[PDB]
RNA sequence: AUUGAAAGUUGUAGUAUGCGGUCCUUGCGGCUGAGAGCACUUCAGGAGUUGCCCGCGCCAGC
């Protein structure tokens, strides 16, 4: 099954996906430029927006959320339980299962 | 079909997690919209005018 959203949505009063830090004065949203026409040639704007990633990672955490609660819910990265999105960085060749179990990282089949 | 023929610089990644622009504060105290002032002074509801003129309580009644 393959499925494609698009549409629009309303907006108001949001911080979301910033740039600088906690610990940083002046917390500045993320901007990105787009081209429009402004009735005449090509111009572009610097807007606010939402990264892809941001978006990924909060489906990740939805769809972690919707699947512990399935009878086949063992079957997860205990690093997702704590909704961590490092999956398999530089410099490891096993992972940890949710119930404790290890996984070797040679092969795909098993790994999925 | 030619310095030629095939050739992803690629796959995973939340610049995040917490945080009262807050606590105290009389736009308050005193202050006559007050004192002097005739809506007064002179004015006939007045002069003239018949409640008039004619009229049987009447004739027959032992």
């Amino acid at each position: 099954m393959y499925v494609r959203i698009s549409g629009r949505i309303r907006l108001n009063a949001h911080s979301l996906n910033a740039q600088g830090g906690g610990g940083t004065n002046y917390i500045e949203i993320t901007k990105t430029k787009v081209t429009v026409r402004t009735e005449n040639g090509w111009t572009v704007v610097e807007v606010p927006a939402i990264t892809g990633n941001m978006l990924k990672h909060w489906h990740f955490v939805g769809f972690v959320d919707y699947f512990k609660t399935t009878p086949y819910g063992v079957n997860l990265t205990e690093r997702a339980l704590r909704y961590n999105g490092t999956r398999f960085g530089q410099g490891e060749t096993t992972a940890t299962k949710a119930n404790g179990a290890t996984v070797q990282l040679n092969d795909e089949a098993t790994i999925i």
